Order: C-alpha cells, then sequence, then structure tokens
C-alpha cells in the first residue's frame, strides 16, 4: 500500500493514482504577495460549540480524531463555502524534526507539523458522495510551530501511546476542538485536493494565517507513533507529508487586506 518512505512516498503514488499529476493538486506554496484580498468572501464562521468527539485511530498514516458526523453537530459555513460543511474528523503531518512537517508552506517556509479539520458539503448527503463532487469538501488547515505548548492539544498527546500501531483506536469523546484553533481565522483558501490518495480533487483549502504553537514535548510525542501494526519491526511515524505540488491555473485568494 501507499505510504511515506523511499519505495512508497509521494513520488510513487502517480502510478496507481493518475490524478497525483493533475491540474488542482494539494499541497501548495502559499506565495503572500501573490495571493490577493478577496472581497466577495463571506465571513467564515467555525462553528464546533456541539461538536462529539468519538474515537481516535492510528491509520498507519497518521492518527485520526473522529466525530459524530450523523447530524449537522459541529460545521464549517461561510468564507469561500456554498452552504453547510460537516466536520467528520482531524488528523496532522508532522515531520522529524521541527524544520519540516507541514504540507502547504508559506513563501517557501515550512512548519513543524499542519493540522487538517476535514468537512464535507452536506448537500451531498456522505462523505462518499461528497468526494465525487468538485465542492464536496472543506479541509482547514492549521499550522504548527514549536514553542510554548498548546493545552487543547494535551488530551490527544497523551492517548498516543494507547494507539501506537496501525489498527489501534481508543475512545476519545468529549474532546473539544476549539482548543486547537489560533486567535485569528484570517485565511488564505484555494481549490485543491486530498493530499493522501486517493488525491480526489474535491477540497476547497481554507488555510489560516496564524500558526498555532505547541511544546517540543508535545510534537515528540507524535513522533513516537508507529506506521507499522504491533508486532511488526518498529517504523516511527514521522515525515507524513506531501510535498508542495504545481499551483498550475490557480489563484490563492486572501481574506485579510
Ligand atoms: C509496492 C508498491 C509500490 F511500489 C507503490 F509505488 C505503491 S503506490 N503507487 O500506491 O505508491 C504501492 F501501493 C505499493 F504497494
Ligand atoms: C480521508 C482524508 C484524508 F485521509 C486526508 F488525509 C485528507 S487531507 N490531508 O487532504 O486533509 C482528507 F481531506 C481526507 F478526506
Ligand atoms: O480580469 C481581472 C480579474 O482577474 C482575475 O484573475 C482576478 O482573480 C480578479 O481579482 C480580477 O478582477
Ligand atoms: O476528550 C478526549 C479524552 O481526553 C482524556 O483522555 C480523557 O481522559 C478521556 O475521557 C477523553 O475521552
Ligand atoms: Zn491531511
Amino acid at each position: 500500500h501507499w505510504g511515506y518512505g523511499k519505495h512508497n512516498g509521494p513520488e510513487h503514488w502517480h502510478k496507481d493514482f493518475p490524478i497525483a499529476k493533475g491540474e488542482r493538486q494539494s499541497p501548495v506554496d502559499i506565495d503572500t504577495h501573490t495571493a490577493k484580498y478577496d472581497p466577495s468572501l463571506k465571513p467564515l464562521s467555525v462553528s464546533y460549540d456541539q461538536a462529539t468527539s468519538l474515537r481516535i485511530l492510528n491509520n498507519g498514516h497518521a492518527f485520526n480524531v473522529e466525530f459524530d458526523d450523523s447530524q449537522d453537530k459541529a460545521v464549517l459555513k461561510g468564507g469561500p463555502l456554498d452552504g453547510t460543511y460537516r466536520l467528520i474528523q482531524f488528523h496532522f503531518h508532522w515531520g522529524s524534526l521541527d524544520g519540516q512537517g507541514s504540507e502547504h508552506t508559506v513563501d517557501k517556509k515550512k512548519y513543524a507539523a499542519e493540522l487538517h479539520l476535514v468537512h464535507w458539503n452536506t448537500k451531498y448527503g456522505d462523505f462518499g458522495k461528497a468526494v465525487q463532487q468538485p465542492d464536496g469538501l472543506a479541509v482547514l488547515g492549521i499550522f504548527l510551530k514549536v514553542g510554548s505548548a498548546k493545552p487543547g492539544l494535551q488530551k490527544v498527546v497523551d492517548v498516543l501511546d494507547s494507539i501506537k500501531t496501525k489498527g489501534k483506536s481508543a475512545d476519545f469523546t468529549n474532546f473539544d476542538p476549539r482548543g486547537l484553533l489560533p486567535e485569528s481565522l484570517d485565511y488564505w483558501t484555494y481549490p485543491g485536493s486530498l493530499t493522501t490518495p486517493p488525491l480526489l480533487e474535491c477540497v476547497t483549502w481554507i488555510v489560516l494565517k496564524e500558526p498555532i504553537s505547541v511544546s517540543s514535548e508535545q510534537v515528540l510525542k507524535f513522533r513516537k507513533l508507529n506506521f507499522n501494526g504491533e508486532g511488526e519491526p518498529e517504523e516511527l511515524m514521522v515525515d507524513n507529508w506531501r510535498p508542495a505540488q504545481p499551483l498550475k491555473n490557480r489563484q490563492i485568494k486572501a481574506s485579510f487586506k
């Protein structure tokens, strides 16, 4: 199966997922000087007050915190979005060292990690139908830099020892994803894709400008996870990021003047 190593990583994915070389791939470098303020963007609304987290899963690529998306409990609206997008899961991408790990870059600068809150457009009824649509998904991306600890991340950090290997899961109820946001909702937006196989071109990306700060100890615990299953030789789960892809016929728009 696909992964992030030399023999199954991003440079190999196109052989089984030809859209990897498509017209709308993610991530991209965000050139902050070329990005243009867009007055047509509406105010962004992140409404997570009623979110219901359920479970945390090591899927052999990253870990996903899953939400009850059987109703509009936690939604993203506004900004570039037409309609309501329901939160289904979040996960991260991170590096083996603090100088890399993010998928998007900002004027080519790589952050230590990147958080993705994944939402699907409710007009399509289920995530599976949504990923057959050009506007099926919205991913809210948040950069992580290493500095002071992020208190709202610590519950995630502390459960990782129980999901060390691929296929392990644990209860993860009553987690509030609002604690993972920065203060400002200033953002850049562009049309793109999943950054993992199957690389489907369904995503409106909304990437926040303000990083969150996490401590070195927090990110070091991400790096103790394993790509491998239980019993198998240890392969540390690090560098699970795809590099920036060609911008092609796209423009990045900014929410801020
Ligand atoms: C043995 C092997 C590969 F060489 C490979 F390139 C990929 S791919 N294109 O998905 O990255 C695989 F899934 C795989 F199992
Ligand atoms: C199922 C799934 C992923 F595994 C994933 F990694 C992403 S990503 N990195 O583009 O945020 C998604 F949007 C997504 F829907
Ligand atoms: O033709 C002018 C238009 O060009 C487009 O590429 C830009 O996105 C618009 O902001 C601009 O008004
Ligand atoms: O909120 C996520 C999780 O945080 C801590 O692990 C709590 O002990 C647990 O009860 C909860 O599910
Ligand atoms: Zn992701």
